[PDB]
């Protein structure tokens, strides 16, 4: 192999990676290759085929992949603000539609209601975030929970419409909130592990710091569509890397509260050490 | 474990600042290692306590105060932040409503016995009854006038300019004290040998933090303890990181505790602590 390639599944995290779309950084002599893949199911697929060598998913569907004997570890996190709450002014009928019926963005929405002891009926019309934002502008939807760059369209699109709360923590003290996502790696990975990281650092701190150039950059390879995300988007996505072993405790608890709604959603039990590689 | 480690846990908030340094460098004391470990909860914090998992714990006085009424076998050691609330405030001024947090709790407390020294009229607004719906809030543009405390303080003044702070809740006089005791690092039996030698590591934390801050900051943003960005070395010196033995805070200490208990008796167990809460 020549190369390193490293899956992100369609989203917010491509953010992270945006510099490394634009300067693909070199390790032990192998130019790293970023490419956006659609779905879950698809980034799933290329790693049991060995066909990646590093992908980007949700912390979930990696937490099930690993219980289930796939040889993948956890190397970390690059994105904290997945999730939010937006409402209409006014709230015509109130039903509050979630996509992704059954995963991460439902199970944390039904804990942040309970948690703020607000129990909005929930509607599980749309199962996708494009789907959701598009019944925003058409009218059907006055209350919703969305991540970028949708949140973004929703909110230049519908200028009536406001984020009202932030779903991404676990705890009012939990300024971190939850490692949702998840960076993983296969075993020809572990040597490359600690120079991939200190990459993924520097490509998050660049969109961090230099937002514009960043968006600039995604627009030209075309991974979002001009103007779709701002520096308030980015800014929104808390975008930073943290290694699994630092954030054992977002990632673990995570899981666990997972685990209480739907324990089939990580595949019936909390991954045991080896999912985290050790400190050594 | 007694022979091996001395268990420290610490409430996770501004009170972790002191603490940051033994994050990557834990002092050994009497051969043992210091073993921190941050908790969530103030009621996580005291379940430690009440079940004997931890020998030393870093909590709110007024849940020290109750432990030690309830009979817990701990001592207050002292306190090492002094950071209290501070008043925000947006020009133009469009709304004169001070919005509060934590309604009969310690912050609203704080607030009203401010505002009372002052002379002060405000009307207060209690529809954001936590920091981040306040911030949340401020951000919205609902909230011209509010009272915060770090890191909250911090991630609202960074989102917005207008915001500017009015008023250290502490500063009443033009001789003020460091202000209320309101954070216990509490003991247990086992520890009294190690009294001093802990109190003088401690002192050594608060120190570094305050001598340096963008080392502590990056520290605990790269152990996952606050989100990046949340602080900044003015957040560092609106903590007041300083270690003060409870012999020396002890009417910082009695003072606190005598106004919290006037207005929420329970909070303190229904009676100030007697005198061997603070020993000599």
């Amino acid at each position: 192999d020549t190369v390193i390639k490293v899956s992100v599944l369609r989203g917010p995290s491509v953010i992270a990676f945006a510099d490394w779309l634009e300067n693909p950084p070199i390790i032990d002599n192998k130019k790293v290759q970023v490419k956006v893949v659609d779905s879950p199911d698809l980034a799933q697929a290329l790693l049991i085929k060995q066909e990646t060598d590093i992908a980007v998913l949700p912390m979930i569907n990696a937490a099930n992949l690993y219980n289930k004997g796939i040889k993948i570890k956890l190397a970390g996190c690059p994105i904290w603000g997945t999730l939010y709450l937006v409402e209409k002014t006014p709230l015509k009928e109130p039903a509050l539609y979630v996509f992704g019926n059954g995963t991460t963005p439902d199970i944390l929405t039904r804990y942040y209601l309970g948690r703020q002891r607000l129990d909005y009926p929930l509607n599980y019309a749309f199962n996708t975030a494009g789907e959701i934002t598009q019944g925003i502008l058409a009218g059907k939807v006055n209350r919703a929970v969305l991540g970028e760059p949708f949140l973004s369209i929703a909110l230049r699109k519908d200028s009536s419409l406001r984020i009202t709360a932030d779903l991404n923590h676990l705890t009012d003290n939990d300024t971190l909130g939850f490692a949702q996502t998840a960076v993983v790696y296969t075993p020809t990975m572990e040597k490359y592990r600690i120079a991939f990281e200190d990459a993924l650092r520097a490509s998050c701190q660049k969109a961090v710091r230099y937002p514009k150039e960043t968006i600039h950059s995604l627009e030209e390879h075309g991974i979002f569509a001009q103007g779709a995300l701002t520096p308030k988007s980015i800014e929104r996505c808390k975008i930073y890397y943290l290694s699994a072993i630092e954030a054992k405790d977002a990632v673990m608890g995570f899981l666990r509260l997972i685990e209480q709604y739907e324990p089939k959603a990580v595949g019936g039990r909390l991954p045991d050490a080896g999912f985290i590689p050790e400190k050594q």
